[PDB]
Formats: C-alpha cells, structure tokens, sequence
C-alpha cells in the first residue's frame, strides 16, 4: 500500500516504546488479538475494524489485517524493525488472550498499567487511551528521583518539564496528592552538587507562575549546583524559595552552590519574596568571586522574608534589596564573607518618595570573620529594628547612617572599624562592645534628615545618655533618710570614686529640718534658725592634686549641721552627714563632671552606704561657706561665722564723710535694724 | 433476621476485569465451615425489581451474561449476615475460602455509593476514588466492617448493618475534603467542617479542623454554648506568612463564621474575605466566649473586606497574635473584652501580644478594640489609611515601633500605663493618653513613658546615682581659653535657656587650711557658672553668675538671626574639667517638627568680633527685697527705705563682724524709734 | 529425589538459599494457586538449560540431607510438606535461578541472583529470617513488631554485608534488608521499633534512631510520632559530638504537644548528650514526682568547650530531677515551655572553670512567652552569671523560688512575679527592665549581697516604668524641659492653678521651680543693672517650696532675676493634698514647670507620690493661703535672706562697742542700694 493511500489525520497509535512500557511478563508470555476499530462502538464487533497501517523504520507502509496477532515473536519483530501502526487518533481498541477473555475494550480511546524508566522515554510514550496511568520510576535514567503515578492524556497541553510532559499529541499528567510538596526533583534537578538544576529551578518557577501555585521554587534535602538565574525585567507578585522544610534552627539540610561567574545566583523583580532554610557556599576562599545569592530589582515597594539562612565564603553581595517596605531576616549566620551581607537601596523614584527603605527587622544573627565588605549596608532604614545580634571579628560591621533603629543586645567583639551610624537616630538596650569595638553615631558625612530630627537615646544598666530632652512630672531619690529624734544623727552618704584628678561633685542634700505648723504665723527674722518652708544642703567635693577636700552650704531650714570626709586614697572620698534633728525626708541628689561608664571603664562611682555611721577620728571637718557672685561682687560666707562682701572698694575722698545720706530696713541677726549709707561726691 | 448480602454496588466495587471475563461459581454456608461442602450450604434468596424472594440452587453460577442481569433488575441476594461464603473460577480454583465474614481488591467512586456497598467479608479492603463523584480529591483506602458504628462523614462511613472505617497512616494529614469539603469557592464546605470538629473532639485528635489549600464557602459554623477544652482551626501548612494558601469566603448572615467557646484557641495561615465592599454585613470570621479565661494564637491571618468584629475574644489570660494584615475592614478587627459587670474578678484582660501587623483602609470600625489589657505588648505595627486606630484606654502596654500614617482620629490610651520607643506619627495621626473618661485603676498607677532617639518624657519620676554631661571641658594650662559651647536653636520668641557651666577652676590642696575672706578668688572648693540666654522681640541677649571658685572668667554671644544664638566661654586656667548642664522653656521634638536644638561644638574660638558681651550679673530675692552684683562690680541691695526722722541718728547702735573684700570688719546699724 | 547425602558431604560455603520464611513471604494466592518448576543453576547462565543446573540439597525436619533431582516441582501440595517439615534447599549462594509455570511460561530467568512477585512480612523478627529470592528483590512488611501496624514500608534484598541498624537496615545470616526512604525527615522512633503505648521502654529505639543519625550524618537525629512514650535514661555520654536534635510530632499546636516522654525516675537525667548544637521542641515530659518522688530531668549537655541550646514547644509537669541542665552556654534560645508542679530546677545553666578566665559564665541565654506554676523546692532559673542576656513575656505564679540570675545581665521586658513566696535573686545583676510586674509579695532582690563576679564599675540596673524611671548609674542629657510650659502674652498678670500635690507621709518636701522670666523686651545689655528686682535683666524663675506638716501643708517661695511670678496662694483641705497657684507676671512668654520631691514614689509604695497637673487659668478662692515670700541662703552660722515684709535679712557674729574704735568710718564700698549708688561704710576692729 502507498503513501497517499492513508486517510487524511492518521497518526502513530502504537510505537516500540509501547512494547518497552508494559510490564516484562507482559511482553514475552502474552498471546492475544489486538483490534483497532471505529469509534464510539466495540472494535471486536462485525464491520468496526478501520484500517491500520504496519510501518517499518524504512518505510513501508503495508495495510495489516485484523485482528492483529500479539506475541513474543511479533513484538521482538516490531521493536527490532523500529515499526508503528498508523490509523484514526478517534479509535475504539479492544485486546483479548489466546482463549478469548477480553484484557481491555475501549470504544472510544479519546473519551474515559506498566512502567516507563525516564521523561526521555515518557515523551516518546503515546498513552494507549485518554486516563492510561503508568510509573516513572524516575526523571533521570535510573536515578530514583523524581518518579510517580502519571495519567495520559490526548487533549493539547505544553511541556513544563514537571507536571506535564507533552509527546507528538499527547501528554503526561503527574497525579500530585499535596501540590505543595512537589520539590527540584520533580523538575529534574540532581543533589549530586554538580549538575547544574538552574534549569530544574527556572521550569519550577514558570509552573508556580503560570498554575498560580504558591510553593514557587523547593529544594529538597541535599546540595545543589546553580549557574546564575535571571528570571528579569518582568515583574512579578511573588518569588518564594525554601530549602527542605524542618525545623533546623543551625544548619538547613539543603546547601546551593555555584561558579561564581553570575553577580548573583537569583535575579528576581516580585513585589513579595520568602528566602528560608538555604546554605549558601559561595567558595571565594578557593575561587575568589563577586556571587552573592539572591537580588530583587523591583522598583516601588518590596516585602522580604528571610529565615534560616547561611552565607559561608560570599564573595558578592549575599543579599541586595530595593525600596523596602518590611525586611524580616531571622536566625542568619555569616561566615568569612568578603563582600557585603545584608545590602538594601532605593531606586531615588521622586514618588511614593523612594528615596530610602523601611521597617528592616534583623533578629538573632552572627556574623563571623567577615573581611573586606559589610556585614550591614543599610543607610536610611527608618522604623527598623534590630534584636539579639552578634558580628565578631568582623573589619566592617557596615553603615546604619541616618537610620531609625531600636537596637536590643548588639555585640560587636574584635571589630576592626567602627559600625558607621553618622546621623543614624538610635534606640538601644545592652550594647556589648569588646576588643576595641565601637559604634560610630557621631554627625560626619551627609544628613538625609533636618537637624530637628537628629538625636539618638542608649538606655544601658549603668546609666542613660539623652542626645535629646528630658521632661519628667518630679526629680525624686533612690535614698531617703530620716531622723524621727530631737537630737542629730551622724550618717555615711556614700564612698565617691573620682577616676581622673581635679573631678567634682555636688551632693544636694534635698529637704528641710521641721515638719510643725505656723511657718506663716510670724514673718521670717532669723534667717538660719527660723520658722521658714523650705530647705537643703549642698556639699561640693573635688579630687584636688593629692586626695580630695569639700566645702557645703545650705539654704533655708537645712537638713544637715555638719558634713566631715575621709580621703581613704587619691581616687575614693568617704562623706559624712549630722543630719539635722526632725528630718522626717530627705532626698539624696547628685551632680559630678566625672566620666561615667559610656566614656571609660575605670569610670566614676556613688557606693551608696546611707548607713548610721559616725566619722571615725582622722576625719575632716568640710567647712560650712557659701559664695554667690559674678566674678567681680557677690555676698558670701565662712567657716568662722562672718558673712562675707565684695564690692568696688572706695577712696574716703569721694565721700561727704560728715553724716549718713540716709537709711534701709535690715533684719540683722534678730532684730530690724538701720543699716547706714553716706552720699558720693560728684 | 435475613438481610441482603449482596447488591448491585458489590458488582461494581470489583475490577472491571472481573464483570466482563470471570466465570466461578458462588456458594453461601452457615458460619464456621468451608461452604464449598456438602450439608454446609444455607438456604439464599434472590430478590428482583417488583419481584417475589424465589430461591437459587447453589452453587451460584457467575458469568457477563448473570451480572449483567443481576445488575438490570436492581436485584439483590438475602441470606443470614453470619455465614460462609467461597467463590471458584469455572477451573476449580480458589478466589477467597471464609468460614465466618465476621471476623477475619475494588475501586468505588463515591461516598454516596461507599454507603451503599455491603463489605463481602470483615476486613474486606477498598479504594475511595474521591469523597464527591469524579472530584480526584477526599478519597483513600476503606476496612469494612459488620460491627456497628455511626457515621462521622471523613473516618467513618455507615450503611444498615455495615460501615467503612478509613485507614489513616498519621491523623496529622487528615483535611476537610476527607469530610467531603470542596476548594470550589462556592459549594458550603460547613458540613465538613463541623463533621471534622466533633470526630477530633469525641476521638481527642489535637488538629481539631484542618483545611487543605484554595478557596473555602463556609456558612456560619456555631459550636453550641457548651465549654470545650480545645478549638484549634489552620488553613495550609506552608511556610509563608504573607499570603495564607486558604482563603475562606460566606454569605455574610451568621454574625461569625466561627461562633466558639473553648479555653484554649488557635487560629492561624487564613485569608478571610468578608465581602463588605460589594455585599455589605457585619460577618467576622471568630468569636470565642467561653468565659472564666481563654488563651488565643494567631498568626498569618489576612482580613479583607470584614465588616463585623474579625476577632472576638473575651475573658483572656494570655493573647498572641503574630504577622496579622486587615485591609477595607469596616468593622473592629482585634476586640477583647470581659464577663465581669463589676469590678474585682473578670474586668479587664491580660497577656495581649500583637506584633507584626498592618491595618490599612479600614473605615467605620476600631482596629484595636483592646480596653483594659494589663501586662500587654505591641511590637512592630503599622496602622494606615484607618479611621480609628482604636482604643487601649485604661490599659498597660509595652510598644515598640507602632507606625500610625495618616489616621483621621488618635489611637485612644485614655488612662493607659504606656511604656514606649520609636513611635511613627506621619499626617496628623497621633496617640491620646490623656485623663478623659473612667479610669479603671487607682490615680497612683497611672503615668506613660516615652523613649524616643530624640528625648524621653516621663509622666512620672526620676531617680539617679549622680547627674553628669554629654559635654567635659578641660583647661590644663595657665592661661584661658576661648571655647564655643554650641549654637542654641529658639523656635519662639522668648524662650529662655540657662547653660549650668558645673565644676571649678583649680584643683590643688590646701582649701580647708585656711578660712575663706575673698569669696571670688579665696582658696575654695566646689564652683559654677550660670549663663542666662533668652530670644528677645529681634535676636537673643544673655548675662551670666558664678558661685564659689568660677569656671568661667567671661561670656559673648553671637546672635545672628531671630532663632539662633551662639554661646562661647572664657574658660578659666586650672579648670580640669567642667560639665554642661542646660535647661529650656523651649518647645522640644514632642511638641512641634521645628523644635528647640543645641548644636554643640565645644571647640576652642574666639568670639568673631561681631560677638556682644554677656554682662556679669546675679540677682536673687523674694520680689520685694533681695541681693545681686552688676557688671560694673557693684553689690546690688533692695529693701525697705528709712526715713531719717524714724532713725537714731547721732551714734550706731552696734556692729556685726563682717568681711569685706578680704578684710574682717565692722559693719554699722543705726537704731529705730 | 531420594539421594541421602551427610552434612559433611556438601560443598563448601553451600548454604540455605529458600526456607519456609520463603514460602510464607509469597503473596497468599501464589502457594494456593501457582503450580510449575524451579530450577538451581551455575551463576552467569540460564538455570534451565542442559548442563546448567548445581546440586541443591533438601534438609527434612530431623536435619538429613538428601540431593533433590532438578526441575524442583512446585505446588500447594510441595509447599505445605516444605513448611510442615520447617525444611530448607542448601546450595551454593552464588547461583542463577529459573521459575516457569506448568504451562512453560517463565516467571523469572535470572542468571545471577547476586546481580540486579512482590510478598509480604507481619514483623521484622520475621524479616531478619527471610533470605531475598534475588539481589533487589522487593518485600512489603506490614509492620515492625507483630500486628501494631506503625514502622512498616517497603524494602529492597541484598546479600552485600551490612551492620542491622534497626531501623533502616534489617540483616540476618548473609543478607538484608534496606528500606526505601524517599524522605529521611519523614523517619520516626516507629521504624525503629518505638509503641506509642507509654509502657514498652522505647530506649533502644531513640539509641537506635540516634546512632543511625550520627553514623548516617543525618540531622533530622530523634524523631518521635504523636502518642505517649516510655524512655528510661538514655546515655550518649563522654564521646564529645557535633549535633543532637530530638523532636516530638511536628504539627503546629502552640500550646500542649503531641508528644509525651514519661520514664521510671531511675536515671538523673533521661537523656545525658553531649554535643556542641542541641534542639530540644515539640516535647511533654511528665516526670510522675507527685505520685512517684524522683530526681529525674529531661536533658543533660556535659560538652565542654562551648554549648549552642535551642528550645520551643517544652512542657515540664511533675518534673523532680534538673528539667535542663547546659554547661558553658555560647546561645541558649528557650521559647514558648511551661513548668508545671516541678519540685527540682527548671532552666539551669553552670560552667566548667574554676578560676575567673575562659569558662566561668553563661552567653546569649534568651528566655521568652513562658509559664511555670506551682514549682517547689528548686529554682524556676538557675541561671548565674548570664551575660548579653534577655527574658520576654514571661509569668512565674505561686514558685517558691523564681531562682538566681545574680551577677548577669539581662533584659528584663514583660517578667510577672504572682505570689512567689521568695524573691529573684539578682544580686550584682546588670538589669535592663519594662513594665515588670510583681503581685501579691513577689519582689526582685538586684541588692549587693554575696560575691560580686565583676568590677564594681560594671554594676548598676535601670527600670524604665510607666509610672517612672529608676537609673543605679549616670544620667546625661541635650537639656531639661518641662511637660507643661505655661505662656502669658498679656500686660496684665493671671492667676493659673499649678497641680494639686498628693504627699504620703508627714514632712514630706516639694519644691516647684518656674523656670523662665518676664519681659522679652531687646535692651538688658543697653543699662549697667541698678534695681536688682524690677531691673532690665536676661535669665529669672520663682522657686517655691510646699513641705507637709504635722497637719496639712504650709508653703514659701523666693525668685530670681526677672521673676515669671508675681504672688503664690495654696489650699491645703486635707492632710494629703495641696492644690497650688501662681499669679503668672505680665508678658512672661514661657515658663517651664519643673519639680522636686521627698515623698516616696511608686517604686516605693502604692499609696505614691502625685502631681495631679491642672496648669489651666484658675484665680483661688479667697479662703486660699497666701505664701510668705522670703528666701535664705546661709552656712549654719552667717548668711543673707529676705522676709514677707520686704526687708532683706542678714545674719553674722556680733560685736561688741569696745572692740570697735566708733571715732571714725575706717573706709566705705560702692553699693547700689535701691537703684542709687551710694557708699556703705564700715568701722575698724581694735588689735
């Protein structure tokens, strides 16, 4: 029979590969009758038979009467000569034994088992009738990955390299029970860490797209070979990519590899991204490189998540985000990394005011030995925060410039430059600083903010600094002393420890002596001893060239008779109080110009005693004086009991020395007395 | 008690093959015999469409042309439900040989026809297709069994006499289609749901309800009113957080989707889309109101377009929910609220943790409807677009990075203990911690504090070791010099500031060997300078005191424009350090965007010729009488004049020794009469 | 057939190829149904072919030996008398091996059985007895122990030598069998031969599963299912490794696991690790100490040199022994456990150094949202000298003892101690603290008691509270300001109420400082300052003084420069409470209101300190009090003042007429005295 002898639209039913993908018993025991017949009726019936066509690899095409004759013999024959049987794609096909029970009868194979070794081989597989299930023992040739239940179908349906496997009219549907547990296996990767699986990831991918799948890419258990992916240009909603999904806090079961040839093995343009349960060796200690792992192009808002992430020996930038709207990163580690960690930009778009990024969230991370690049790039992070962080010997840190961070339990440790933080508005909690370490939160470089916005606040166990105000309802004492008693009470304050020589301290004894109605009975005559509201004590105390000396005042109805001190060495001063009888509270107030603990180590001390205590013998009388002036007239007092007076002294030639021009009203001591002035001569 | 054995179900549960080619013969005996044997055969009935029982000589003979007809007639084969039963191929073969079907492959499509199929024998094994007819999705592989159990529509399924008990591998794997739900989007998957809960609740199975991933209808789901230990709800578990891989949709009638009373409640990876913004309601998507303490986690939750209260809470020890995003909600989104109609035991709630969030475009509703919530916390939030932040008046709340960007009303905190940092008001949205309405607590518990980069305000007090400065000036020479202080910022004109210059010059020993006579220049310990600046109607003028042994010998000021002032000192020789200490009237960053700033330089300058004088002055007094000096080195007195004619005039009265300059003196008092 | 051969007679290295456990391995209907001819041949040929076939040998039931005639006839009949007589073929295990039906159709043609139909197997005591037909040869075992159907799966034969590992690998004499594991993280102590029954000592199991993990290097490590398990003590001690994870059911329930360990109290730990990374989560442990008085912990990490500790999902009820024990801590994370009823300590955490260098502290110890209730006679946190440390959110209810995190440094957000009989002990402990709340007795002792690990430079905490801020250290600011900043752009003075001052105890002092001056009119530097009071003059501010008395308040206030206050008036109507008011000078364009007290505040007591701020124009009732204006500054022996009256005090020693020569006016000094510079004279003093 002849070429155009064949009916318009007949196609190759059955090929060798037919034979291949039944089962061995099948092929060498089976003896039967094949009947291909006219659709929608039973092949095996009187005048159903349509015509089939036997072609060999040379071709012939000689018409083959039915029923046709199945055997070891005639399918050896029919592989050997690479044959096919041509007839109606629209056939019904019934198969019976050699006795006569019907193995199948299909009236219409258009209308609703055995194994194949590879999608190579599956490709090439016509399925026998619309819904024929077979076994892909595995996506590679004899790999044992990738395999599964797979029902054949005739309808149109184009190759994704995954779930569907499309042949010359047909396809293979993969029968998946949970979508999202489909892995790179399905899709033809290797976790041999050399085959490259960028086109397994890049298939896998364009699934998820198009299926509108949310799994996207999923590594399974395993290390894996990527060249660089560049899915650009387009952009897209979501781009999620997780390694083996357990709950590893440490080490993640799946580690990417690369050649280090690409500026990163993912380039993506999402809107929404997900990174997770991925190690990353990017091998710049043996092949030095510029790889990092991923970086997201997308212009005008972008969300990140990242979670259980390891960068090991990158070279390139391990992370680059752009305009950043929340940036989570939690439980990443950094080791030996050359080229920056943690990077995030802005695209400088005039609108929506892209001009820097928002809400980075950086939690439980350790950075180790990372030398020549940062371990953070983020300037302009506003409303950022940063949570239980470690970077230990580590060159760059990196640059937080003109952020807004609450930073909790940062240690930087052997750091050989600062954290660069210039006009960044910090936050803090226990910052750990060791080995010369040190964040750099001073006012060089460029402000991106107005100066009215500028100020950070450290809030450390040791003490706050405020580059900014303060306002609170009422300024109160952690110590409160009282005397319930008629008579004095010697008291140990406190052992003040002065690190550097010619250091000062002021301790503002708060409060007064009496609590008895009818301060307002009599006006106030006797200035020291009267019935007045109000009163303190303020002793001043300097570290002078050897030890230290004080001096205290007093104002009002003092709490404090007498003050003595004892300078055990050149840096400690004990200071004792009588306090005064019928002080029912006072309040213990300091002020020092000593350096306190953010400025050095060997830094300034109150050892708070607050104790009853009287001053032992070889104790220092502190003399009671006070001096309030303007550095050329004033009004003071001394230790001897004399007020003391400064004024531009005047020659008796200038005076009409004959009698007072007039007189005041003063109150001195007890009494209203008249106190005197003479006229000054012209 | 004869029931039927076999019906048309049981010839299409077998193999396709078997209809078509087998040829057997089918024998039915008494229990605890092989039927294939003589005297052991029992008497079999054969029952037709509108047909009498008749009866049928065994062995039965099976062949195409039998079940085809078997088939036809709807026909059925009655007999007693304990017996034996054997079955042989033409050849004499052995299928199955059963003494007793009592106690020890096939393929069925549907639920529907699983209820209808008798099991052949106890521990007979079948394939579930799928839940629903032709779906590919709810089915598995089925044990029968003759012993009696109820229906439970996903483990269980139950004919007259016989059921289907599903063989579950790990019960952790369970979902809603095995309880016949659809991921349609339309088609109420209320049924399963409910089926899902009471099989967990009566087999205590933790997963409680468990949705695959797609699009779910759910009418309103009510749980009764009787208290339940567990309620535990959880679309798709994979690993996201963004968008959840089960969204639930309804018809908005039910005031919840998911009307619950249990101690403890999770619900988490579910996009709820109420559907307000096309088919208004006031649907939510959970209520709990199991009183006398609950317990809540969320997380991954989406609300879209939710016009009732999303989530209800009442009673609550201890609240969590993680990564929660609200958009075009009308109604509130987290309410919590209490049983207690008086005060003492249940009036209030406790342990609230939201972190992670962001409400965007919700109008009508509160976003946080969380009054009274003690022991509570607020962690990265973002609340946008939205009418009412909501309301945590009376409350007690720790609140890290809260951003509200233009929001028409405050978040109300009347009463509210707020412990906070890094606040984000953007377009006129703010936070209303005032006094109005009913306070909860005692006047003595109330008070908030505000750490911001740029200050902290206290509503409340303070206590220190000792007060020192950002600012340590030292002057180790003999001769002074000239440092700049800073450039003082007065967004107002009469603002006051007072620059405390704390500390002394010189630093050697001997202060307390001889008595102080010169109270300027004597050997003195303890010292300050107070430097006074005020911006006047044009520009800012200063003047400046001291106490005891000066830091400061001298003071000008530069003060070029109308807001800015700078302040530069002669510090003094031997001045070895020097603290700076400042206090403003000035409207700080709390108040206003263009606040009070001191830009400090703290740098050795000369003033630039251009600078003014600051004159030395010091005035202390009551508002009647008073002492001061001047910058021409005068003391200043004020008090009441004398008449001559009221004064002795002619002697002193007597003297007070007094030192004047650096001498000890006289100082004079004429009497009065 | 019947060719009596002795044991001594048969080749070397023969041994049995089939047993019965090959029979019973078949799929039930093959011995029913099949019928047909096995043939024994040499290896590398087709066993069926004219001089191919090698001697096999029958074993019977009394262990003779007789050399059975090939093809061996196969049948229901054959098959029984072979089980029956528990009989055996012995030939050499190198062979190639033929079925055919007794049609002549071939079943197999194998031509090497050691060179690459399906049955299956009730238990793996039966597996380790059942010789593969072939290398590859694929069995299904229902389950591992007879009839519990959980540790079941499919498994592939060899008889390549490999170590049983009871689990994955199951060997017998000369084979095995490997089970196909598509996932190794979906592995669980089942398939190691674990019952979730809470009865059967589930020990070789988890030490099965465990060295599987370490010899295999698979991190999944111990891996539980759903259910209640008996472990007794588990010792992976001394060997120092890298890794030890254990799991219960990983399914996302927040509050209790579905998992549970319960054990017989015997061992003081259940598991005794010692590992550089340990994960701990998802587990129940109920020690049984109320019934069943113990000292038995859950985990115990003896690793020296450094610990890495991460904890989620851990329930402690009943516990007796030390729950967790970690030694030189790098990172230790412990989210989401509870404590209930445990009479041991809970979190502990120690070091391995004895002098003051190296390894003497804990590292990075983050403890969040937990819960321990009802713990007594040991420490909820044993937890010393923890360093970059942090607790958040968590409650610790009716426990004698919260324990010792002493000479630490943490941060502390979100702690409640509820009726906790004695305090945390935080003894030279670096603390960084918000919103801490302590009920009913339960306090924070952070005092100086017992050895102090560090510097005394180190020392200090800082509590920032709602209701206030306590600073044990240096404060520093830009500059102070005021909450309240009250404004008169008006000639004429107002009269504003101030706050109303609530003082708890008798003797309780405040003083209010107005802060800021009248005027801001250009000119102060223009005249020299003559009227010191009313005088041109740049700086100012009212200090005024409330101190409660014996009954009700009294007050006093003095000025400054240009005063920003004119008159002060108070109403003191209880013995507490003392409202204030100002009369605010003309054209005062700011003053800041800014406060300090005696009187004890929240930290302290309850029943505090207020400043009930009003700041609001108010003129006082004409029953107020008015405040004395007066000022005092003095030494205690001399000093100047002024009094209500308007007449300035002055205090000095007095002196007698006859030391003083009244002749003359020795000199005199320029004073300006009420704006005129006049000359203040003064007298000599006789030798």
């Amino acid at each position: 029979v002849d070429a155009t002898a064949i009916p318009k639209g007949d196609v190759p039913i059955l090929t060798p590969e037919n034979v291949y993908a039944m089962p061995p018993q099948f092929w060498q025991n089976f003896q039967g009758k094949l009947w291909i017949g006219r659709a929608g009726s039973d092949a095996r019936q009187p005048g159903n038979q349509i015509p089939v066509f036997l072609r060999d690899a040379n071709g012939n095409l000689a018409q083959i009467t039915q029923p046709i004759t199945l055997n070891k013999g005639n399918f050896d024959q029919f592989v050997k000569d690479n044959a096919a049987l041509i007839a109606n794609p629209s056939h019904a096909m019934a198969l019976e034994d050699s006795n006569g029970q019907t193995v199948f009868n299909i009236p219409d194979v258009s209308q609703p088992i055995g194994e194949i070794p590879s999608v190579d081989d599956l490709r090439k597989t016509r399925p026998l009738f619309e819904g024929a299930k077979i076994k892909l023992k595995s996506w590679h040739p004899g790999l044992e990955v990738g395999g599964g239940e797979f029902v054949g179908s005739f309808q149109p349906a184009q190759d994704d390299q995954g779930v569907i496997f499309s042949g010359d009219g047909f396809h293979w549907r993969r029968v998946v029970d949970d979508y999202n547990r489909l892995s790179l296996f399905d899709f033809g990767a290797i976790a041999d860490g050399k085959t490259d699986s960028a086109p397994a990831i890049k298939a896998m991918y364009q699934w998820s797209q198009q299926s509108d799948q949310p799994i996207c890419v999923q590594f399974p258990a395993g290390t894996f070979f990527v060249t660089g992916c560049d899915f650009g240009e387009e952009q897209r909603r979501f781009f999620r990519i997780s390694g083996a999904m357990v709950n590893f806090g440490y080490f993640p079961a799946t580690t990417i590899v690369s050649d280090g040839q690409s500026p990163f093995v993912f380039e993506v343009s999402a809107r929404w991204v997900e990174i997770s349960n991925l190690i990353f060796n990017g091998n710049t200690d043996t092949k030095p490189n510029r790889q990092g792992l991923l970086r997201n192009t997308c212009p005008g808002g972008q969300f990140f998540r990242g979670a259980c992430l390891r960068f090991n020996n990158v070279g390139g930038t391990a992370l680059s985000l752009l305009d950043t709207l929340d940036c989570k990163i939690d439980q990443w580690y950094a080791s030996a990394c050359t080229g920056d960690v943690i990077q995030a930009g802005w695209s400088g778009q005039k609108k929506g005011n892209w001009d820097h990024s928002t809400a980075i969230e950086l939690s439980n991370f350790n950075a180790q030995h990372c030398k020549g690049g940062k371990v953070l790039n983020l300037p302009r992070c506003s409303q950022s925060l940063i949570h239980n962080g470690w970077i230990e010997h580590c060159d760059n840190p990196g640059d937080i410039s003109n952020g807004q961070w609450i930073i909790d339990a940062l240690s930087l440790e052997d750091c050989k430059n600062p954290l660069i933080a210039w006009h960044s508005r910090l936050n803090t909690r226990q910052t750990n600083l060791q080995s010369g370490s040190w964040i750099d939160n001073s006012e060089q470089g460029d402000r991106w903010l107005s100066a009215w916005e500028m100020g950070s606040t450290r809030v450390e166990s040791y003490g706050v600094a405020i580059d900014g105000s303060l306002k609170y309802n009422y300024l109160t004492s952690r110590w409160l002393l009282e005397n319930n008693t008629s008579q004095p009470v010697w008291y140990e304050l406190a052992n003040l420890y002065s690190p550097t020589v010619g250091d000062s301290w002021e301790i503002e004894v708060f409060g007064q002596s009496q609590f008895n109605n009818g301060t307002d009975s009599e006006p106030l005559m006797n200035l020291i001893d009267g019935r007045n509201t109000g009163g303190r004590a303020v002793i001043h105390v300097q570290r002078k060239k050897d030890h230290a000396e004080a001096s205290w005042s007093a104002e009002g109805s003092s709490p404090v008779l007498d003050v003595r001190y004892v300078a055990k060495t050149d840096t400690d001063t004990q200071v004792f109080i009588r306090l005064a009888g019928w002080t029912p509270s006072a309040a213990i107030m300091i002020k020092s110009t000593a350096k306190d603990r953010f400025v050095t180590g060997r830094c300034a001390r109150v050892d708070a005693k607050m104790a009853k205590a009287t001053p032992d013998s070889g104790s220092h009388a502190a003399p009671q004086r006070f001096s309030l002036h303007n550095g050329k007239a004033g009004v003071g007092a001394n230790e001897q009991g004399d007020l003391l007076l400064a004024s531009r002294a005047l020659s008796a030639d200038n005076v009409d020395t004959r009698k007072p021009e007039g007189f005041v009203s003063v109150v001195i001591n007890g009494k209203t007395v008249a106190l005197p002035y003479f006229a000054i001569k012209a």
